[PDB]
């Protein structure tokens, strides 16, 4: 319920569904003759969250739907989507042949969902996803993250010399493979620079890298890189708790802690990211399109005087709750400070239920034990059991352990 303390106006696609048999039934149809053609991309979304044997054999046959059409590509697109989601080895036979193919989006999507299904793939098949390997950059980058994953090193030869690729989406993927499978955590250091590139894909790239090469020293280089701490946070779990335990050994449960509550005038930025201390430029920073500004923008807020901040904070906040960008900083800079006086926003942030809105639960849940909000513990209690997602369920925990 964020729209109601918006100015601004979230508004959601909700789209009905189908039921399990007439998805099944619309899904291999011809779209020429269907009631309500749509249905058929939502009916391969639907079988992907079924379970039976018959919708995933039908998933397997929109899979391989002739793509001599326009609206049966599509189709075998989310199929695809689908039988990763639905995580059986039944399904390797078909994302092969999708590497095959021409429509490279599929591929793309064939190879994640292979990386999904994790299952143990042969000597044939590593060499048929290394045919996938030899396209354009974007989809390289998939297929070495694949190997990187699935944990695949016959194809050490391949991936090697890409390394020196002149790409650094392509060459900090190669990289990340020869820490994780080839066991030389030493081509990583050019990531560390890369998490400050000037260009925000390469640092974004750099942490995405850094924690599928499982090099849990690289932890510090996360606390304080400028990109989104949701990203920071997946790959600094990735090093700490690789096997998902929700259990990060308190020999770093200080360094996550502090990438964790985000302070944004302790992460590393430039110059050119950082705007003047004034009403309107801390708000076109938080409304940029890249992180890095708007850290910037967020670090020049808790820059201004307090008096001024209160007030800056509260037009902000009428303005654009219900955009997740600025609830999140908002949230974040009330936490980080300690503004009792704006102790609702941090109730507000970690009372959502919207999941788009998760990372400000984090920094309303560290804004709590900043601020001693005591009350909060049975909301705290609650996540620190059932939230869904791991460094939420794990804030929770560290502060109901102090929170006095």
């Amino acid at each position: 319920d964020p729209n109601s303390s918006s100015m601004a106006e979230r508004f959601d696609n909700l789209v009905e569904g189908l039921t399990e048999e007439r998805a099944m039934a619309v899904i291999l149809a011809d779209p020429d003759s269907l009631e309500r053609p749509v249905d058929k991309y939502m009916a391969a979304t639907r079988l992907g969250a079924s379970n039976s044997e018959e919708s995933l054999d039908v998933l397997i046959q929109a899979a391989e739907l002739d793509p001599e059409h326009l609206f049966n590509r599509i189709t075998r697109r989310k199929a695809i989507d689908a039988l990763g989601r639905r995580k059986s080895p039944k399904a390797l036979p078909s994302l092969f042949k999708a590497l095959k193919c021409s429509d490279e989006a599929a591929v793309i999507n064939s190879v994640e969902a292979i990386t999904k299904i994790d299952a143990p793939l042969t000597e044939a098949d590593h060499e048929k996803l290394l045919e996938a390997l030899k396209g354009e950059d974007i989809q390289k980058r998939a297929v070495i993250q694949a190997f990187c994953r699935l944990g695949v090193p016959g194809v050490i030869n391949s991936i090697s010399p890409l390394q020196d690729d002149s790409n650094p989406l392509v060459a900090g993927a190669a990289r990340a493979y020869m820490s994780k499978v080839a066991l030389q955590p030493d081509g990583l250091e050019v990531l560390i620079p890369q998490l400050v590139d000037p260009i925000a894909g390469r640092r974004r790239s750099a942490v995405i890298d850094l924690g599928d090469a499982g090099d849990v020293t690289r932890l510090e280089a996360l606390v304080t890189a400028p990109v989104s701490m949701s990203l920071r946070a997946r790959s600094a779990f990735q090093l700490v708790d690789p096997d998902k335990t929700c259990q990060v050994p308190e020999k770093y449960a200080e360094l996550i802690t502090q990438l964790l509550q985000d302070n944004p005038q302790q992460l590393k930025l430039r110059k050119e990211w950082i705007c003047d201390i004034e009403p309107t430029e801390i708000e076109n920073n938080l409304q940029h399109r890249d992180e890095a500004r708007q850290y910037g923008g967020a670090s020049s807020l808790m820059a201004m005087p307090k008096a001024e901040r209160m007030i800056l904070i509260n037009e902000i906040k009428e303005k654009l709750w219900s955009d997740y960008v600025t609830h999140y900083y908002l949230t974040a800079v009330v936490g980080l400070q300690g503004l009792e006086e704006r102790s609702d926003l941090i109730r507000l942030a970690l009372a959502e239920t919207i999941p788009q809105y998760t990372k400000s639960r984090i920094a309303a849940a560290w804004g709590c034990l900043r601020l001693g909000l005591v009350d909060q513990k049975p909301l705290l209690e609650e996540l620190s059991v059932s939230a869904f997602w791991l460094p939420l369920k794990w804030t929770c925990q560290r502060v109901l352990k102090q929170l006095s």
